[PDB]
């Protein structure tokens, strides 16, 4: 289950990162409107770009911290504040990557355990709201 997924994403974290990352941009394509240096690029194109892969391994490890840290796949309040406290951002687009992220689980052919990082998305998201993200 989740505990066990967070063990399984670090293994492979730079290319999980990556490809779930790239689910999220083809499924929202809209979303590069927050992302002026990816537009016109292919997935191989992205790959090769230096802070494409360093900016979503960060991510992915950062999500991976506040998942561990997490209990019954509720985040720590203190995370979201952080978070929130870390240049402009939503709970919509946060919540867009969560459902790319369990849309990639799901079709895996791996035993990810999609409903509770469903459920753990949708806390987060909630964490971020109540920790005043817009
Ligand atoms: C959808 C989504 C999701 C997400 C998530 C996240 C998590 C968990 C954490 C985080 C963090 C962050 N962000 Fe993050 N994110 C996103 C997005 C984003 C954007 C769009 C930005 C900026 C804008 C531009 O310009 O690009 C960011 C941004 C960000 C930042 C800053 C940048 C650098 O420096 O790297 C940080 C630190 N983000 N993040
Ligand atoms: O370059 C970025 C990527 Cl690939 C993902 C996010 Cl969430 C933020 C930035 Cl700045």
């Amino acid at each position: 289950g989740f505990k066990q997924d967070i063990a399984t994403l670090r293994g492979d974290l730079r290319t999980y990162a990556q490809d779930i990352f790239l689910a999220f941009l083809n499924k929202y394509p809209d979303e590069k409107r927050n992302f002026k240096n990816y537009v016109g690029k292919s997935d191989q194109e992205l790959k090769s770009m230096a802070k494409f892969g360093d900016h979503t391994e960060k991510v992915f490890n950062l999500m991976m911290e506040v998942a561990d840290r997490a209990t019954d796949c509720v985040p720590l309040a203190s995370d979201a504040s952080t978070l929130v406290q870390m240049s402009g951002l939503t709970t919509g687009n946060f919540e867009k990557l969560f459902v790319a992220l369990v849309e990639y689980m799901r079709a895996s052919g791996q035993s990810f355990d999609s409903q509770s990082w469903d459920r753990f998305g949708k806390n987060l998201v909630s964490a971020l709201s109540s920790a005043g993200m817009k």
